[PDB]
């Protein structure tokens, strides 16, 4: 009548990709992780935030380490 397999769970396909990129460290300690990555996942992986909440990441973006958009003087 109005149904079909696959309700909605493809977003992971894009996450399963970046999943190899970062593990949720460089992104943002999140919980103030030490100079380790195996602890970032063992504790609380950032990605998991979207990899798990993918259902509706919402907000998005963070910037904790990278840090962009300085305070240039502009205008010579």
């Amino acid at each position: 009548m109005l149904k079909n397999l696959a309700k909605l769970d493809q977003t992971e396909m894009d996450k399963v990709n970046v999943d190899l990129a970062a593990a949720g460290v460089a992104f943002k300690e999140r919980y103030n992780m030490p100079v380790i990555a195996e602890a970032v996942e063992r504790e609380q992986p950032e990605h998991l935030r979207s990899w798990f909440r993918e259902r509706l990441i919402a907000h998005r973006l963070a910037s904790v380490n990278l840090s962009r958009l300085p305070y240039e003087p502009k205008l010579k």
